[PDB]
């Protein structure tokens, strides 16, 4: 919602500055559509999505059911992103995702910070970090 | 233990290339000391440690204090660092720390993506991104 103290005005998503940045700034953006089919159009055929620790998906099709899976039951209300960089091939998002679950209208704040790897323009693994507390009665 | 499936080369914790990354890597090596005299010495007197979304702790005593704390009833027993990267004043660690409660002797592994900001070669800001519902038994 509001401007975490820590905020860098040095890394803010407004700043994004390479193509790979603003490609994974869109995508995530693009996340409150709560569309898979729009959304794995981001990701190249040998790919990966996994919010640490929970079992991967590898592969377009695994990540697109994971995802159309995701959007039944529970809305992507909004995303604000702090920071955005990135270094070595890898892409950093430092997050926050508002979550809300379909059958309780209840919503979650989780902060989150994910990393994307992107091979010509597509994403090859994305990995979010975040407390899953209460990612799990969110289902 | 193990290099997970995603590591990627170019970001490796060996490929470290600049100063404010030398530190960092060398600052969570250390965190197997297990040891809060010793670590407090890499921070700033500004500064900020958390493990999200807990809260946090803002001044190098407070800090001090949130990891002393820390190693009266955990030790960190391994740091497995798979990336580290920086961008726009930022460094990032993607990581594994293995974690073992002293009062129970039982172990656990976090995965952990963890973005630092250094001053002067100091750090300014400690914030650890990782899956929670084991820390609670943990710590």
């Amino acid at each position: 919602i509001e401007q975490p103290r820590w905020a860098s005005k040095d890394s803010a998503a407004g700043a994004a500055s390479t193509p790979d940045e603003k490609i994974v700034l869109e995508f995530v953006d693009a996340l409150t559509s709560n569309d898979a089919a729009k959304l794995i159009e981001y990701f190249a055929e040998d790919t990966m999505y996994q919010n640490m620790p929970l079992p991967p998906a590898y592969g377009r099709d695994a990540v697109e059911q994971t995802l159309a899976g995701l959007f039944t039951v529970v809305s992507v209300d909004a995303v604000e992103t702090f920071h955005i960089g990135s270094s070595n091939g890898l892409v950093y998002t430092e997050r926050v995702d508002v979550l809300r679950a379909l059958p309780t209208g209840k919503s979650y704040n989780f902060s989150i910070l994910g990393v994307f790897q992107l091979t010509e323009g597509k994403i090859t693994g994305w990995r979010d970090y975040f407390d899953l507390r209460e990612f799990e009665e969110a289902v």
